[PDB]
């Protein structure tokens, strides 16, 4: 419900061997088709969240009128194969004067490994968070994911500002058994994080908005 468990899943070639370019696409989850491969994705990455947590996990956004708020999952699709390369879900939190975002889920799909997509979709999200009204991304973070996380500028979130949310956060936050909670505040995410990420990513042009919609 709102308490998980993170299990992994444990000779595999770079479908990016070519010259390039690549065009790819980010896009928001808005049908039940993408909803489908977007799960797909992430079932090749996950033992836990199984099949029936992803599709709990991995919804359309919520037919609602102001700010953003819910579940939003999002995708960066390879136009050349229409294959996703790698997906982000979130839930987005207003809560008395807390506005943040909560990070579910995040995988870059068989193929596309270390090549920096992991990156660049991190600095989407950011760069949306700050576009939209929040003041923070809090991870949920099972001591396999810490590493990562944490190599990508997220902290251990202090106890003290983790204790002015904590009733909140147990009672509505997707919390991984074990975890450690992690933060980046967004007024540290810098103007030009997305376009530093995207250079790093050898042979991929992107086409539409450079980042996520909602
Ligand atoms: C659901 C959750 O929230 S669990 C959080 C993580 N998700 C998962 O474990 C799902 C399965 N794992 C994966 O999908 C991948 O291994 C990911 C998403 C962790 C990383 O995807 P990649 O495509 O390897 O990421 P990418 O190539 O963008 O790497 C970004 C940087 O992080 C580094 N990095 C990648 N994985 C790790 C790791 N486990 N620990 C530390 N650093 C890492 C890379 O070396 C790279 O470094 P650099 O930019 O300084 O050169």
């Amino acid at each position: 419900l709102t308490y998980s468990q993170l299990v992994l899943r444990t000779d595999q070639y770079s479908k990016l061997s070519g010259d390039g370019p690549f065009p790819m696409a980010f896009g928001l989850v808005l049908s039940e088709e993408e909803r489908r491969e977007v799960i797909d994705l992430y079932s090749l990455q996950f033992q836990y969240p199984d099949q029936p947590e992803l599709q709990r996990l991995v919804i359309l956004p919520q037919t609602h009128s102001r700010r953003a708020k819910g579940s939003y999952t999002w995708y960066l699709r390879s136009l050349n194969t229409n294959e996703m390369v790698c997906a982000v879900t979130i839930m987005a939190h207003h809560y008395e004067t807390h506005h943040f975002v909560e990070v579910p889920l995040f995988a870059t799909g068989v193929g596309y490994k270390k090549h920096g997509f992991g990156r660049l979709m991190n600095a989407a999200l950011l760069q949306w968070c700050v576009e939209t009204g929040f003041e923070f991304v809090m991870i949920s973070a099972d001591v396999k994911a810490i590493p990562f996380w944490s190599h990508l500028g997220y902290k251990t979130m202090e106890k003290s500002e983790l204790t002015r949310i904590v009733f909140y956060y147990e009672h509505n936050c997707y919390k991984f058994k074990g975890a450690e909670v992690m933060i980046r505040y967004c007024r540290t995410w810098p103007t030009d994080g997305v376009k530093e990420a995207l250079a790093r990513v050898q042979k991929v042009i992107v086409s539409g908005h450079v980042g996520l919609m909602d």
